[PDB]
């Protein structure tokens, strides 16, 4: 029964260092968000992660070559043998210049990032702190992270950086991403998405002296109205759009270089694939139907296809242990555990086949991604959500 | 017999005069030339044209309410009969804070706008002292004018004015044009276009929460696959393009605006006509079709239709006595005229059912609209080419 970590003696003592320190957590909450980590930029917020890990007790501390930073929780099985990651995203959406300065009103934090997703990093070393204090023994390795680029072009760098390239990329066998306040999230889907750039190109000409030739304007249209006739079924949920255009300089010119900006999504990696695979078809078709439309004498139509966005769609089976795991304890939380599809860390880890969920810090917050982003500390409701993760990690490393 | 004028004891005097005073001509090129006159500038330059008509001892010299400059070379008939309108704009195309200042280069004069249409400024202004001093008498009055607005976006306004509104508009019977060099040019035809910025509106939203609903793009790509459709006779020539396009802001949402600009052109203003309602009905297809294709639960699809650019087409009949006149002097003088359509204030008379023709101002030049333009004013070929239009313009006012 997984949701029985909640009754053991180790996790009955680390909930209470977590409850006597709660004030400690604020006050790294606050540190952290007041050292801005825009998308790329997350160098300064990682060296301070890092010694915070190494303050928490873990060992082989380091930030790998992508600037995730991370340490480790041993546990008793053999020496790399398989083990859990638990990660919180260093990065906030916000652009570097953004001022960030905590304002407290009441038991309410007001600050950009502060809890998408800067409370997830104090909550963690949290854990770290209250596990080695309390003694717990976990059967796993836990592997903790501050991860890079979770948010917009950063496109999981970091998370594809640990299960690919890096030390652990061989260990993992159960991921989780904290991302977020809401404790009863359970994110077991991945939507993915593929984003392109096509720009077309052409001779150019006379708008009047040279009407007949071929106009990359018509190549850039005809793709548009065929992305359209895309099917795109309502479950998986499966989306697209034809969202930004730009090029030509007067009326005087036949255009030499246009172009048109495109997404695509889905719940799905067959259906994101096939919608993918269409469109890049279409783009080609659409070339050559000009080329064969008008005029190529002074040059064809071509497109230069630039992929400008990219991230795996994927599922973590409900079936599996860990699924199992965060349901049993939200549940025995008293919370309504309701699986759900985001596009989080954790898309990475359903690509490569490794069970992987996206769970909360614990709390209340709101206007994520806003100027105006908040959180409640109120210590009641901050710290019971709080032990939320807590319960699915230990279940899922398993303790003695 | 029109070039008879060319032996008249009056013309054969005036050309001398103009010879005499070919250096003041070229000292008024210059000074002229570095008074910069982008489209809806030319204040300056009127005001120093209109000081330089009075100096010829034209009467009535005034600059009218759309900013043309005129002066009156009084005839032999009785006032207020019918008049020869000869006109050269004041505008060149090159934008505010474009550097003039001319360059000597042997008997070159570099500088952008001297040939189109400063030049010509100047030879009307060498025909109207000449014409003074000599004792010329004509028939009819003419009408000399620093007309504002032939290029690009002025739209002919200046011509519009004069020939619409203003106070000579029921007295112009002939009406002649002097722009660029080249003296063997005899612009009979007025290609007429039509531009046009379609804007498509819609409500937007997120592109993976509200996919299904309208997107103004489409509909603005279905307009132009559409309009590379519409058929466009080889003659009379006929040609339209798709050439400028703008809007949306990420490929994480569906636009809400969206635009692109059009042209279209003819020598012909029925099948230029045609091809506008043809296009106009398909921007409302467009959205209509889009309207029902997706979803207008919060909000269709609309297009706001915007002419940016208007020129009527038309043509002066090569019966008509204005272009015998033309054709007989430039014969005599050893060019060949090759009658031509193009785009030239004479549009304007054109297409209000009055005579009209598009001469050059003689002389050798190149690269008119580059910023690299000059004109040469080595004098044999500059005076020759300049007595060319004071021929016939003598011929179609009458001298007695
Ligand atoms: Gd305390
Ligand atoms: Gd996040
Ligand atoms: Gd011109």
């Amino acid at each position: 029964k997984p949701e029985a970590v909640l009754k053991t003696k180790g996790y009955e003592a680390a909930v209470k260092i977590l409850d006597r320190d709660h004030d400690r957590m604020v006050d790294e909450i606050i540190k952290l968000t007041e050292i801005p980590a825009p998308p790329f930029k997350e160098a300064a917020r990682a060296a301070a992660y890092a010694e915070m890990l190494k303050d928490a007790g873990l060992q082989d501390v380091e930030i790998d070559a992508e600037g995730n930073a991370m340490g480790v929780y041993r546990g008793t099985g053999p020496a790399g043998g398989p083990a859990v990651m638990i990660a919180a995203h260093l990065d906030t959406v916000f652009p570097e210049g953004t001022p960030i300065k905590v304002r407290r009103d009441g038991t309410k934090l007001h600050a950009p990032g502060i809890g998408d997703d800067t409370r997830s990093l104090a909550v963690l070393l949290a854990y770290a702190r209250a596990m080695k204090e309390s003694g717990i023994k976990v059967k796993q390795d836990i592997i903790f992270v501050g991860n890079v680029g979770e948010e917009g072009s950063g496109d999981l760098r970091g998370v594809r950086y640990l299960l690919t390239k890096g030390k652990y990329k061989d260990r993992v066998k159960s991921f989780f991403s904290m991302d977020g306040t809401d404790a009863s999230r359970i994110v077991t889907g991945g939507v993915g998405s593929k984003r392109y750039r096509i720009t077309y190109k052409g001779p150019g000409g006379h708008s009047y002296g040279a009407f007949g030739l071929v106009n990359p304007m018509v190549a850039m249209s005809q793709t548009v109205v065929d992305f359209y006739k895309i099917p795109a079924p309502a479950k998986p949920k499966t989306t697209y759009a034809a969202s930004v255009t730009g090029g030509g300089t007067s009326v005087n010119s036949i255009p030499n270089e246009v172009y048109m900006e495109f997404d695509m999504r889905s719940e799905s990696p067959a259906e994101l694939a096939k919608v993918e695979q269409a469109f890049l078809a279409i783009v080609q078709k659409s070339v050559e139907g000009e080329n064969a439309a008008r005029s190529v004498k002074e040059g064809p139509i071509t497109a230069d296809v630039k992929m400008i966005g990219d991230r795996p769609a994927g599922e973590t089976a409900a079936t599996q242990q860990i699924v199992r795991n965060a349901d049993a304890v939200i549940r025995a939380k008293g919370l309504d555990p309701r699986p759900s599809f985001s596009s989080t860390d954790s898309n990475m880890a359903m690509s490569l086949g490794i069970p992987a969920v996206t769970i909360g810090s614990g709390g209340i917050g709101a206007r994520a991604h806003s100027l105006d982003e908040w959180i409640d500390v109120k210590k009641t409701k901050s710290l019971e959500g709080a032990t939320v993760g807590l319960g699915i990690l230990l279940a899922t490393a398993g303790t003695q």
